[PDB]
């Protein structure tokens, strides 16, 4: 299937549900740090938010755009 | 302790792309708030990449790298 | 593409640290009462973003600041 | 070193700037009466320097100044 943001998202977030159960809810959710409570708040509002930053973040950027910074930033750097 | 560096470790690999891709267009791409992008910084991305260095994973800062590389150059020319 | 943008571009830079240092400050720094520190952002802040544009006054925002120091130490070994 | 002279530091600058440029031309480009250039370099400009000063522009800008020698000390 074409590369879709709602689709990747959701790709993302299976995959750190799974990793988060292999190593156990409660496991993970302390070696985090957050209330045994929270979990749920967890669970079903960051993780999908966090799936979402990953996928934006992967979706990344085109050598036009790494270009451009590298010019800005070398701008930045000299005297 | 090793999850503490690599926690950090990939704090910065997630805040350098952010930067790269610019705050603002990544927040409004993710749904965040512009009101909440501090809060979202000093706080969430810790979080999550402290979960990213439990879960194990895979951060790398290529992205950082190339750049270096390529500003690195315009430097010297 | 011209000024116009670059003062805004400018603006906001401004108004956004004007804000992430508390207009307790900001109100004093400019011997302005903080009952008008709001109104005054208004009719000046614009006004000096176009002047700094115009003198082409050096500002960088964070992310390029981050980039800066992230290829800067990455440079530096 | 403290407030009073980063923001005297900007200020400074800032003028210097207005002076390559013509406190007249900058003046419109600006948009402000040409009468108005008076109380824009004993009022107004003073003042817009030390919200500058405060809001640490330019500690960046020393920050950024430092790292490009370093790097350039490194780099050639």
């Amino acid at each position: 299937v074409r590369a879709n943001k709602r689709n990747e998202a959701l790709r993302i977030e299976s995959a750190l549900l799974n990793k988060i159960a292999m190593l156990g809810t409660e496991k993970t959710a302390e070696a985090v740090g957050v209330d045994k409570s929270q979990i749920s708040r967890w669970k079903r509002d960051w993780i999908p938010k966090f799936s979402m930053l990953l996928a934006v973040l992967e979706w990344g950027v085109v050598d036009d755009d790494m270009a451009r910074l590298a010019r800005q930033v070398a701008a930045i750097l000299t005297n």
